[PDB]
């Protein structure tokens, strides 16, 4: 379940997000891109899903990948402010979830997220610890789809 | 233009949308919800549209209804840390447009939010003038759809 999934946060994991995202989440356009332009680069197979997007490879001249990766830090800074309710946290979870999995969007592909994360995070100096928090948090979303 | 529009908020009108922000902001599950059933309340031929939420009379206890009120506020939390910069406002107005019109909803539709923001406003002691700064957030976006 989600829920059992969300509750799996432990303060340690909690405090790992929250430092970390103080420091990728005060730049969430440059950030936003960068997870966005990792996620194609090693995950060309998942291109095609951003049609609407236009030209990806634009990068940050494509307002609509700017708009778009802008956008999804929110869903990110969400995430990270309900980590304190559980109850909160799933129901923002299950709604984003549901764009997904419209759009056919599977737990395992969403996953493919993790890469960049870790990525993004390291350009930064965040190690391992907190790639593996992140992943907990993504958990927390692939329990929903 | 989305652009023109965008431009007509004067360096008072952010003031008072940040101003404003800082007491509606510190509570968007509360205040989010509460816009949500106000505008149910005053405006019910807009519940239709609102299908997928379930049944909305339930209020908090809805929790695709509070999941969808705390994305909200976020969206208008977006829109208030891309004041300074009109070239990202724009883009993250017209993503959110998109979703918008996929679901057929028009600019005066849109603007039937105005009400609602208004007496969130109020019941947090906020007059008129701070109503007539969020009509013109409001109007950037009317101008995208
Ligand atoms: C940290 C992880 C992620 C977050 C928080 C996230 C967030 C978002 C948000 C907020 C939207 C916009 C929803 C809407 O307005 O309809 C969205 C749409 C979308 N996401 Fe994600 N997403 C993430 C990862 C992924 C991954 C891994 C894939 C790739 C397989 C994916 C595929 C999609 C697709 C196809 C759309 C539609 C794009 C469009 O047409 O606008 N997302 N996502
Ligand atoms: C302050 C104004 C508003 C903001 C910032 C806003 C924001 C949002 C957001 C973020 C979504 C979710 C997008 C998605 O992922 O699909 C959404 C969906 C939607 N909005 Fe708004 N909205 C506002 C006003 C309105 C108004 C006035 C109407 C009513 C006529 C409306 C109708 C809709 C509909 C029909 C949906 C789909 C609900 C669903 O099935 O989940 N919105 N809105």
């Amino acid at each position: 379940s989600v829920y059992d999934a969300a509750a799996q946060l432990t303060a340690d994991v909690k405090k790992d997000l929250r430092d970390s995202w103080k420091v990728i989440g005060s730049d969430k356009k440059g950030n936003g891109v960068a997870l966005m332009t990792t996620l194609f680069a090693d995950n060309q197979e998942t291109i095609g899903y951003f049609k609407r997007l236009g030209n990806v490879s634009q990068g940050m001249a494509n307002d609509k990948l700017r708009g778009h990766s802008i956008t999804l830090m929110y869903a990110l800074q969400n995430f990270i402010d309900q980590l304190d309710n559980p109850d909160d946290l799933v129901c923002v979870v299950e709604k984003f979830a549901v764009n997904h999995i419209t759009r056919k969007i599977s737990a395992a592909e969403f996953g493919k997220i993790n890469g960049p994360i870790k990525k993004v995070l390291a350009s930064k100096n965040f190690g391992d610890k907190y790639a593996n928090a992140w992943a907990k948090l993504v958990a927390v979303v692939q329990a929903a789809l």
